[PDB]
């Protein structure tokens, strides 16, 4: 009956994300499907590689933000999926340091007075910079980060050891403009995966 | 006086502890560590060891890298939780394997699985994959997944089958640990500054 929209944004190992050969892999829709039925709904899935506050859809739930002060002025964030840690890679003085515009880990670098942010919109955009040699460090999700990496870079990535360990949750998020329908849903997505 | 504590390292657990190219540990727990040390006031000794052998388990010795499991539970005391993983069934491009005395483990006994092959450690687990020893492999989310990947070069797919539990990774110490050690607070996960 009822047909709700969902957006994944960039990726999050494992619930959506591309693989060595080009494919979408991922375990959202596995879970996006019981979500369904349990609302005895229908599903429309978009994926974005990021996010623009003069485009967001009222009506759509959004995974894989994460709280960031520009966002937070446009969404509700309610039940968390997996959680993530901050990474600071780099590969195997002056520097300057790559990260994901409008989320949590470009906040964490602007209230440390790191002045040498680069922005990237995207996972991929964010290592090839590394590879490139555009930033010397790149900052984001643990293993996402991690695992595109390892996809596009010939060098091995190096742990930053400092103080820029904190721990990531990764929440569902609906507009604050929402219609009441939606912000009346049960989002909690992670109790489909029991323990 | 400062007291010494040894913490020891099962098998690897990513991002926290992992082995990279260089037969070296990669990791962010030696920092937490380190952190965890200064306000209580002590030294700590690390120590990595692939297996868990339950003639060679140190009641001193605090173990990270454990998940909670029938056969482990009679003789290690589960503490405060690290960090959260999802369970996933693995395989490459019919008998499954696993870490034995692990969740996991338990996990496929309660789906009464025929033919369970019993891995010793990640790396002997995804090395039974790649080899063609097992079909399918059922572990942890990251780490199986970074092993297979990084030496291996396997990228595993995810069985899109309903296997996916939330497994706690927590801290353990000995049912017959010393007083103080059953003292501390080892609350590791608390040395992770929260977002706001
Ligand atoms: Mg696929």
């Amino acid at each position: 009956k009822d047909i709700f929209k969902f957006k994944l944004v960039d990726q999050f190992f494992p619930f959506y994300y591309k693989n060595n050969k080009g494919e979408y892999e991922g375990l959202i829709f596995s879970i996006l499907d019981k979500w369904a039925k349990d609302n005895n709904a229908d599903i429309m899935v978009e994926h974005i590689d990021n996010l623009n506050e003069s485009e967001i859809e009222d009506e759509a739930i959004y995974l894989g933000l994460t709280y960031n002060v520009k966002l937070n002025d446009f969404f509700y964030f309610k039940s968390e999926l997996a959680r993530s840690i901050s990474i600071l890679f780099f590969k195997n003085s002056n520097f300057n340091i790559g990260v994901i515009k409008n989320t949590i880990y470009e906040d964490i670098l602007r209230l440390k007075n790191v002045n040498t942010i680069f922005l990237a919109d995207n996972s991929q955009e964010l290592v090839l910079a590394l590879k490139n040699d555009k930033v010397d460090y790149i900052y984001g999700d643990c293993k996402t980060l991690h695992y595109i990496a390892n996809n596009f870079l010939s060098e091995d990535l190096v742990i930053f050891t400092g103080d820029v360990f904190y721990s990531i949750k990764n929440r569902v998020a609906i507009s604050r403009n929402a219609p009441e329908i939606v912000k009346n849903l049960n989002l909690d997505l992670f109790s489909y995966l029991m323990k």
